[PDB]
């Protein structure tokens, strides 16, 4: 088993991000208690969300095109 | 409650990693569901370790 660590959420950012700010996403590990997408900032910043928000899910749809 | 991730562990490395190749340690938060140390190597590898084990805890009182 992994000895790594992994990143894990434990908050959900409360308001959508600007779209226009983002540039990646992906989720964490079905380990952690939480699930949670993780949005990375055109800063290079890290940003958990909820994926059963209906504009997480939005931007998860835009970000995969 | 901070929307920023943070590493959690979930299995620890059975053997002592070498002393020479750790340049820090942290605890994990007590966010994450199970309780570890982490010590980051040289190369910036973030290992994960069983607070619990004599090599372990002596390796921390030698980091700091």
């Amino acid at each position: 088993y992994s000895s790594d660590t992994t990143p894990c959420c434990f908050a959900y950012i409360a308001r959508p991000l600007p779209r226009a700010h983002i540039k990646e996403y992906f989720y964490t590990s079905g380990k952690c208690s939480n699930p949670a997408v993780v949005f990375v900032t055109r800063k290079n910043r890290q940003v958990c969300a909820n994926p059963e928000k209906k504009w997480v899910r939005e931007y998860i749809n835009s970000l995969s095109m």
